[PDB]
């Protein structure tokens, strides 16, 4: 029942179920505005894609790519599986303030199901040819997925320069679980100013949650 | 009704009340094992303390010394106000698996009541003669207070070299309110191992919460 407008939106969601508690008492919410940074010695994320993009489902929420097994990243010696990837417009994230007018999220889990998702904004500018493959078929109404004629690395939709931003959060969607490991890539991809429009009209409103209070948190850069 | 033992004991806390619920679902409790570090470009903690503890106060959980307002330190540019400091043997956070024999709380909180703990590792070594001053009067039994007949410094607790550890984290005794900001001084502190077991005696046992998952956190370091 929850949505990104209305009287089942953001402000609403605590409200809605008890399994939707820590929407209202949480503490460690995401997203947030990138405004108490700190520089780190944090290391690099290690990457370890293949293409395995299979299909792209439209579930009233965003557009969601999944990802077959055996794709992952390294967090802290740990082996987390990326999952599915998919996007919201504008922005969840701000940076001092600022919003982008596109972020995908790739989420990933570890055999534990711990998760941790990447986030990268993407900027108005020249045509992803990525996104382009995804939007082609992009489906239209909500339960409705296709799948791919051609597997997507979704290694080519991150930046090449691998600096980012890490914090401890949660889900940006009900339960909005914490427990969540945010790597936030400090280096924008681009698209379109037609292939933001195309996701906007689809989605047919804004997909972002309302940023939340860093609180105790500080915001960790590499 | 909770304790630090038995069937009331750390374990089981989430299932004694309702308002309780955080020390069963929460992914960003305290203590911690602190064992995953980042050097970190922190700034330096301002402590702006005054001669001002009054009273001390055994609550059956620990030993409390209240202290007058007008004393505080600054976080990420907020004021947080010393409202009490207290203890726990042997120590709730542990450094890289081991224990210290004992651990100093020192509780702030904003003028919106978000909180800031700074913690204090002390070792067996000599006689600490601050706190002597306090276990000198030190009240027996649960619910008994004492004045203090001088004002204690807090500062004179803490250690002269202010590098720490941060993270976010907890209350370590129900309800285990997230959103704290906790300091752990990096340098030790002293006191005598009679001190330590006139504590322990008088407070019947250990009174130190287990350790909790560090989760998605890092710890960063000054
Ligand atoms: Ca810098
Ligand atoms: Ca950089
Ligand atoms: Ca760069
Ligand atoms: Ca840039
Ligand atoms: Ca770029
Ligand atoms: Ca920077
Ligand atoms: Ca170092
Ligand atoms: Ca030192
Ligand atoms: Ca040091
Ligand atoms: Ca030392
Ligand atoms: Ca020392
Ligand atoms: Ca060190
Ligand atoms: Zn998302
Ligand atoms: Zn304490």
């Amino acid at each position: 029942g929850w949505s990104y407008h209305g009287e089942h939106g953001p402000e609403h969601w605590g409200d809605l179920k008890d399994e939707y508690i820590m929407c209202k008492i949480g503490k460690n919410q995401s997203p947030v505005d990138i405004n108490r940074i700190v520089d780190a010695k944090l290391k690099p994320i290690k990457i370890e894609y293949r293409a395995g993009a299979t299909k792209v489902l439209n579930n009233g929420h965003t557009i969601k790519v999944s990802y077959e097994p055996g794709s992952y990243i390294v967090v802290d010696g740990i082996k987390f599986e990326l999952k599915q990837f998919h996007f919201h417009a504008p922005s969840e994230h701000k940076l001092k303030g600022q919003h982008y007018p596109f972020e995908a999220h790739f989420v990933h889990a570890d055999k534990h199901g711990n998760l941790a998702v990447i986030g990268v904004f993407f900027k108005e500018g020249r045509e992803n040819p990525i996104l382009e493959k995804i939007w082609k078929v992009m489906p239209e109404n909500a339960g409705e997925e296709v799948k791919l004629a051609h597997k997507i690395n979704a290694e080519d939709l991150l930046p090449k320069d691998r600096d980012y931003y890490r914090y401890s959060g949660s889900l940006t969607t009900p339960p909005c679980s914490e427990g969540v490991r945010w790597i936030v890539m400090e280096e924008e991809m681009e698209m379109s100013k037609e292939q933001i429009e195309k996701f906007r009209k689809i989605m047919g409103g804004d997909t972002n949650r309302p940023v939340q209070p860093l609180n105790a948190r500080m915001i960790m850069e590499k």
